[PDB]
């Protein structure tokens, strides 16, 4: 997994992730917002589906019982992600 | 600042700000860690003197009230840091 995981149990998660490898790592079934599309294979590509083609360090939302923040952009590169189930 | 704050009220800070602008901007008048020896100019090189020349994701440190977690790294670079004022 493409991810490490924090003292507080959320996770710090590359956007080069698979959301294949994602859905497994979580034991989730559900798409994530945008892979119906069928564009999208990365954690990245959702961020950019869910918070617009450039989005801002900090923007955050939520899905399926899980927070998602953009904590690293590398240009237009949504580098490193927040993840934390609740 | 390159820096932004979250909801919680801690920062991610770019690793290239300058220690000039992190004190300036937190109002600090103690030099960081490994600062007062000359040869540490921005907050990554604190981190590298401190966590070491390859640090990890999650690796932390706390200082004078603060708190300094590498969040990202760019291969050798340290790129995101979240910094926390703690009470
Ligand atoms: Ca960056
Ligand atoms: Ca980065
Ligand atoms: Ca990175």
């Amino acid at each position: 997994d493409e991810i490490v995981q924090r003292e507080d149990g959320s996770w710090l998660v590359d956007g080069m992730v698979s959301l294949d490898r994602f859905r497994e790592f979580f034991e989730l079934e559900a798409p994530l917002p945008g892979e119906a599309g069928g564009n999208i294979h990365t954690l990245a590509g959702v961020m950019l589906y869910q918070l617009g083609r450039v989005p801002s360090v900090t923007d955050r939302f939520e899905w399926n019982g899980f927070s998602f923040e953009v904590v690293d952009m590398d240009r237009t590169r949504v580098d490193k992600i927040l993840v934390q189930r609740h």
